[PDB]
């Protein structure tokens, strides 16, 4: 039926079916379309006080809660999806990763290099697709598979 990872769901607010991916946390209205040695991704990281290192170039002391970080992530996803903001712009301005300076680009990587939830989401994304919020010990990620 659907590229494994995807399941059907129903909108609580509208009653229309949609599709959700439990590896990427992506959700979308259309039935999804459907692995390489390597993928290339960008990401926007929002850290929180329980992050493995609760500090970043934006903030010496990251004090926001996990819930607050998820609200920020969800806000960025909305603006990216509406076209109000570009992923690259929000990553440059607001990612707590040093990769912010490169518009979030991490370059290419294989399995075994990144944190597992990040890796699994990255490899389950199709080229050009964006994840939903992805949780790791670093914080919460929006992941964009570029290659
Ligand atoms: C890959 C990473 O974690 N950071 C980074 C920093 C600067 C430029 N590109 C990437
Ligand atoms: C492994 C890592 O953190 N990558 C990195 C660091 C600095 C600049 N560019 C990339
Ligand atoms: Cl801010």
């Amino acid at each position: 039926k659907l590229p494994p990872g995807w399941e059907k769901a129903m909108s609580r607010s509208s009653g229309r079916v949609y599709y959700f991916n439990h590896i990427t946390n992506a959700s979308q209205w259309e039935r999804p379309s459907g692995e390489p040695a390597r993928v290339r991704c960008s990401h926007l990281l929002v850290k929180h006080s329980q992050s493995r290192r609760p500090s970043s170039w934006r903030q010496e002391k990251i004090t926001r809660t996990k819930e607050e970080a998820l609200e920020l992530i969800n806000g960025y996803i909305q603006k990216i999806k509406s076209g109000e903001e570009d992923f690259e712009s929000l990553a440059s301005q607001f990612s707590d990763c040093s990769s912010a300076k490169a518009r979030g680009d991490l370059g290419a990587f294989s399995r075994g290099q990144m944190q597992k939830p990040f890796e699994d989401a990255s490899f389950a994304l199709r080229t050009g697709e964006m994840s939903g919020p992805v949780f790791t010990d670093s914080g919460i990620h929006i992941i964009l598979r570029t290659e």
